[PDB]
């Protein structure tokens, strides 16, 4: 309860790493409440999402699409520290769906550029739960720009299956999904800008068509394919925090399942099991826990596949490892009748 | 039940609120099985959903979009008189999704202008409903024109948690959701026209789309705010039931949660709990039960933040009390 | 099981129905694990999907969309063989959903025209899950030419509900849901190609707008209402299994509920119960189980209702039997 107390616990500061990893932490917490302390700054920046070179003005925590996922346990307190540098041109601030309160901290942190502000939350509820920036007057303009994110609160004791046996992950992935919607002219080419406030009124025409133009992971397509993709091995439990701030997704990934799926990301809420395809509403995290059985490349997507291998929404994991031929076998490989 | 045994149940005369609002029951059911009695007037009207005085042919049950809330108790007996009075120009129907058989009622309920028609059902599975009109060959027109509501059929012996614990609310509101497609003419502006019947085959095209011009709550952008913001207090337990007879819709508390969400507004399928975002698929009704901790200006959206900021789908909750600083607080507020 | 183990136990051939049929199965598992061998013809052929003559050259697994249903139970293995014949044009393959490894099956069965292959895995987990094809750099247009269907893994023990009562269904159908995307001439009238390479430009522009021109049961506009209506009588348990390999549904019955549904299809999540209309995510099955208890005709839709009654996404359920006054009655038909 009180603002003594609070000055009393001990203080942790933790140095932020880029999507899809995730900064040191441990599952069960070490000893009592603490006040986790965390700093980003916003960048406004031009980036490229695709091959044929689209850019989009981009507004990022911290520089990245998505922002860095943070981690504290129930019942910490999360105290930001988030900077507008003076070179940005726009006001921004942050709405944690994990607070309580004030617009989930965006009425106390409205920042114009050359400001900073320091908020602090108690992390009342386990789960994972979206972050995003939410100015009054263009609340969809900065999401759809990029400027969301995810924080995990853990159950101080980790993570549990649905009656109560612990459920521990050797490693964590957190894949942001982000659509954008990129004006094009008439020949159907994509239009570049010199500033974020020039796009604005074409890009609110093509919102409200509600259909994006490239819908993608980490920021980019193939992002997380190639020399980029996640890495696991056979034997290996790992936990995929997926978001997305303003559309639903359906993640799936391919030649594997969700043994334990948090769909809600909400880690009182039991998890569902043996899931093929799990359902993210706008607006929310989820979690899936799977422990890998078969090597070779797996895929991780939106399964809307025209939004997975037209619009962007595709990612890799290479898993190696033994085959394992009691699971799947090729008794005759494809040859003429 | 035979018919008998029907005919000697009480009756109880029930008075219809407009939304948000809902007309005054118990939570935990005061005797035994009841046969409950609600009329409606179907009124068809143009209604102005934005502030640019776009227009929509509505079908209104009762006079509003959405029609109101009815609630009812496990095993109760719905009695709905419904009336087309001779001002109207189309048939209309009703379907609860409540019911069971002849289409959720749909097909007993067929009435033209100058009509009325008695329909009685039994609640037999607890939950919030969708209702809506439902005639043959223009079932969705008269769905995207407000023509649908919701019921609500509380168990017994009240809300309880996944645990057994009861959860007793102090206050309920009703948001039912409405997506419309409004045609535009050559220069992409919001066409008018003077009887519903004309705006038909031009809604049609839009409506086959896929994309909504407008998604709102009660009826229009900024029904709910401002003014005709809900309220609450600091400590209040308050059941927000929010119903979508057509399209899918994610609500969100902005600076809350629901701490116990009934995403299918089942109520024998227990709650989730904490949730951020919950998700109503388009054809029900869910409910979400939260407990007010901070003081202030609540926004209660659609998060998809395009359909609530640019289509409309964007509701206040004015909340008075104390601020706990314990849960939030500026460390440093906004400066050089 | 050791290797001479697995080598030696029994195989079973099924022949295969079309849907809404599903072929002969056992419940409760007979005996012990055994390998089931099914086979299939892939057959890219033109198909007419509306009443205005609008055709789709369709890639169908056993010539049907979607391909058939297939039945095992958990801890056996399903061998499929699958043959492309030299009068195809494409290369295909096959990813389960329900099996282990190699991208479902999809990295290890790609078979070009004049080509067979056999694949094995063991259905470890019990649920229903979609298959389709998959081929590298062309998946969306496989699976939105009608190249997809679901399997269903049934526990050994057979269907029980969340507090582990059995529950056996009389009849199953299999309602495959596809959403088509057709192109248009400036005339706006739909396109018609000799060979399906030809339509693949013309089709992927209409893919990225996200929105389907049909979305229909078993392969047509119509295709499960009239005299192709799935059957039932009152009292009759009925289990309907529905997918969709691309695009969310909300599917409803009209007049009925799904009594306990299994929303994510995966049978060791306890059901949902009593529910009006459930979501199925695009890229997963889902069932449902409902006893019947009014006659008539019913309705099962898509509950985005223009998705349903424009563009093709409802079937019937004929159902016979005694009408039950005590669950609805008509107090006052419709009267002046
Ligand atoms: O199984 N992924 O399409
Ligand atoms: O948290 N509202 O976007
Ligand atoms: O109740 N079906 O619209
Ligand atoms: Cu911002
Ligand atoms: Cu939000
Ligand atoms: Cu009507
Ligand atoms: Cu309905
Ligand atoms: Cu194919
Ligand atoms: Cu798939």
């Amino acid at each position: 309860a009180t603002a003594a107390e609070i000055a009393a616990l001990p203080r942790q500061k933790v140095e932020l790493v880029d999507p899809p990893f995730v900064h040191a932490h441990s599952q069960v917490a070490e000893g009592g409440p603490k006040v986790v302390e965390f700093t980003m700054v916003i960048e406004e920046k031009k980036i490229v999402i695709d091959d044929a070179g689209t850019e989009v003005h981009a507004m990022a925590f911290n520089g990245t699409v998505p922002g860095p996922l943070m981690v504290v346990h129930q019942d910490d307190y999360l105290e930001l520290t988030l900077i507008n540098p003076e070179t940005n041109t726009l006001m921004h601030n942050i709405d944690f769906h994990a607070a309580t309160g004030a617009l989930g901290g965006g009425g106390l942190t409205e920042i114009n550029p050359g400001e900073k502000t320091i908020l602090r939350f108690k992390a009342t509820k386990p789960g994972v739960f979206v972050y995003h920036c939410a100015p009054p007057g263009m609340v969809p303009w900065h999401v759809v720009s990029g400027m969301n994110g995810a924080i995990m609160v853990l159950p101080r004791e980790g993570l549990h299956d649905g009656k109560g046996k612990a459920l521990t992950y050797d490693k964590i992935y957190y894949v942001g999904e982000q659509d954008f919607y990129v004006p094009r002219d008439e020949n159907g080419k994509y239009k570049k800008y010199e500033a974020p406030g020039d796009a604005y009124e074409d890009t609110v025409k093509v919102m409200r068509t509600l259909t994006p133009t490239h819908v993608v992971f980490n920021g980019a397509v193939g992002a997380l394919t190639g020399d980029k993709a996640m890495t696991a091995a056979v034997g290996e439990k790992v936990l995929i925090v997926h978001s997305q701030a303003n559309r639903d997704t359906r993640p799936h990934l391919i030649g594997g399942h969700g043994d334990y799926v948090w769909a809600t990301g909400k880690f009182n809420t039991p998890p569902d099991v043996d899931q093929e395809t799990w359902f993210i509403p706008g607006g929310a995290a989820g979690a899936a826990f799977y422990t890998f059985q078969q090597p070779g490349i797996y895929a991780y997507v939106n399964h809307n596949l025209i939004e997975a291998f037209e619009l962007g929404a595709a990612a890799h994991f290479k898993v190696t490892g033994e085959w394992n031929d009691d699971l799947m076998t090729s008794v005759l490989a494809p040859s003429g009748t």
